[PDB]
């Protein structure tokens, strides 16, 4: 458990997971339930904050770069898949700015 | 700032010289590039040239202001372009380097 991963769990995940915009990212996209049949045709590496939260919990990551990449993949999937006007894009944009801000003060 | 000098001289140099960085070294010219819808979809254009000038003339107050400009540039690319466009892959490749370099910023 590196200091950075610790920071990513205690500071970054703590901040993002409890956020009023977090709820659509707390679990993988359910393409059936959300009625997005082309989702897994366009997004080939799905990611979400539940997966990351669990991986930070089970010390799945060897580096912070890895956990950072997963956050980035989750936000990037949303910007790529969704129409520019979808509310979820601006929800992801809001979360991703918190993530960046926090990451600006991560150790090492 | 020590962090802004790291963004200038470690992160931005790595990104600037990358073989995929050429579309991002200067603002999108919607006219020359044939994209008249570009500014109706992208309301905050951003590019590494602007970020570079801004680091040179001391525009930024904090690292995170500059990291937010990098992100806006990448996010603009994902939002405007179709998922199949090569520029999407180019941006992600550049974005991962940025995330990797930022992890090692002086705290
Ligand atoms: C958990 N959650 C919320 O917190 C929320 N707020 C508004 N819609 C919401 N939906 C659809 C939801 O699932
Ligand atoms: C991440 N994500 C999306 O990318 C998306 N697109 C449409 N609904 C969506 N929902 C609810 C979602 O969670
Ligand atoms: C950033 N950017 C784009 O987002 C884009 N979309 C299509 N060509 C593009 N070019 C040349 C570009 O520089």
């Amino acid at each position: 458990v590196t200091n950075q991963l610790q920071y990513l769990h205690k500071v970054v995940m703590k901040a993002l997971w409890k956020h009023q915009f977090a709820w659509p990212f707390r679990q993988p996209v359910d393409a059936v339930k959300l009625g997005l049949p082309d989702y897994h045709k366009i997004i080939k590496q799905p990611m979400d904050m539940g997966t990351i939260k669990r991986r930070l919990e089970n010390n799945y990551y060897w580096a912070a770069s890895e956990c950072m990449q997963d956050f980035n993949t989750m936000f990037t999937n949303c910007y790529i898949y969704n129409k520019p006007t979808d509310d979820i894009v601006l929800m992801a944009q809001t979360l991703e700015k918190i993530f960046l801000q926090k990451v600006a003060s991560m150790p090492q």
